[PDB]
């Protein structure tokens, strides 16, 4: 007989995390995924989130897509959901004042590229269709380095796309950049660290870095602070320990597995994959696009890995 959530919950005397605990985008199962193998589009580089590349659909599975960077190694391929805000139709860059990195080898033109590759651009209607109030390119703020999360750092808004904006760490590598929205718990107004008595990491190689002063720095750069009213942090999530859900595997991202909430924080949850070592457990933001309610895989046509049996 087929594995099912209902039988498993019975066997385990367990419960699922209710759909209400998830963002609409994590829960939605009734959208069609119309993307097809070989279709071309634009998207951010996950490793360099400020940069936009030409991407090809290399695989379709349920409501997910594997994307390939045209011209580059297969090593760089990555999976997104079809409702990702990180992908856009051909021509988006030109329409929105962004720069498009060319395919490896490449003067660029979408019409000639499509002819050369005998390919079709993913249609505009295959993509899911308001600016973040108070966040504009060039404004400054304080932000948690999510790669070094004990550090709150001098940061800037360097891009704005739809309802989100890009946080960049002043004079640090752009690999530390990340997109977020005005409710992120990782961002704060200029002056927050002083107010909390926490140390603030200044821009890389700032002269006399112990005497870093926001007033002086804003004078040096002519930049404004993001206004305090703009920051609208979200309430803690309501996931509880032992609730079950579905989560993308971190070792092999093609796979999605049966998962449990092992531990919680205000804004994160710790995932355990049922049946596997606790050594694989990992923390993830509660709004991460790769966690889903029970039944997401079944409703979207994606295989679900059942728990590893004893």
């Amino acid at each position: 007989e087929c594995w099912s959530w209902e039988s498993y919950l019975e066997e385990q005397k367990a419960i699922t995390a209710p759909v209400s605990l998830f963002q609409d985008s994590q829960a939605v199962t009734h959208n069609k995924n119309g993307f097809k193998l070989g279709m071309k589009l634009e998207g951010i580089d996950p490793q360099h989130p400020s940069m936009y590349f030409i991407l090809t659909v290399a695989e379709v599975c349920g409501y997910r897509l594997r994307l390939h960077f045209d011209g580059y190694s297969e090593c760089h391929d990555f999976w997104v959901n079809a409702n990702s805000p990180d992908i856009h139709p051909a021509g988006w860059f030109e329409k929105t004042g962004h720069k498009l990195q060319p395919p490896k080898g490449y003067e660029f033109s979408w019409s000639q590229y499509l002819r050369s590759t005998r390919a079709q651009a993913a249609p505009k209607h295959l993509f899911v269709s308001p600016p973040p109030l108070g966040f504009q390119v060039g404004m400054k703020l304080e932000a948690v380095d999510r790669m070094n999360p004990s550090l709150v750092c001098v940061a800037s808004v360097t891009d704005v796309v739809d309802s989100r904006f890009l946080v960049h760490f002043d004079n640090w590598d752009d690999t530390y950049d990340y997109w977020c929205d005005p409710s992120s718990p990782y961002i704060h107004p200029v002056g927050w660290c002083q107010k909390q008595g926490k140390p603030l990491t200044p821009p890389q190689d700032y002269p006399d870095p112990d005497n870093f002063c926001w007033e002086k720095y804003l004078e040096e750069t002519g930049a404004s602070a993001v206004p305090t009213w703009a920051f609208k942090v979200r309430p803690p999530h309501s996931f509880l320990v032992n609730m079950k859900l579905e989560a993308v595997d971190r070792r092999n991202p093609a796979l999605i597995r049966v998962a449990s909430v092992e531990d919680v924080e205000d804004h994160r949850i710790k995932i355990h994959f049922d049946g596997w070592s606790h050594g694989y457990d990992f923390w993830i933001d509660a709004d991460h696009p790769d966690i889903h309610p029970a039944g997401w895989c079944s409703k979207t046509g994606h295989p679900l890995q059942p728990p590893l049996g004893p």
